[PDB]
């Protein structure tokens, strides 16, 4: 049994979130090594958000520079996405291993322009 061809569709983030996860592995090899505390995937929003800001902060610095600051303005966007997406609560993502989860979270974070911080710097002389 096999499928010849099938078109994809994505209008909302909550929906696409399921598709992106299906083709998450497609993403390139990236070793973040960012632990995922239960708080991030807690049951309440308070802990969920509180943790999100943490993981995002560490990722932001490790991305731009270890001694870099924590973009709060952009954080609201990167965090908002995950919030609306509800990936943390979503079982499809909750099933993935702490390791893969990191890739999915980051990967998806690079879906919106506002949260497109994933973009690397610009080495200049």
């Amino acid at each position: 049994t096999a499928n010849t061809a099938s078109q994809q569709l994505s209008l909302d983030p909550k929906q696409r979130s399921k598709q992106i996860l299906s083709n998450l592995k497609k993403s390139p090899p990236l070793n973040l090594n960012i632990s995922l505390p239960t708080d991030l995937t807690s049951t309440d929003p308070a802990k969920q958000q509180a943790a999100l800001f943490q993981v995002i902060a560490a990722l932001q610095k490790h991305f731009k520079t270890n001694m870099e600051n924590v973009n709060y303005d952009l954080l609201q966007k990167q965090v908002k996405y995950i919030m609306d997406s509800n990936m943390l609560n979503l079982p499809q993502f909750q099933h993935l291993p702490q390791e893969e989860k990191m890739s999915a979270i980051l990967a998806m974070l690079n879906s919106n322009s506002d949260t497109a911080l994933s973009v690397p710097p610009h080495d200049s002389t």
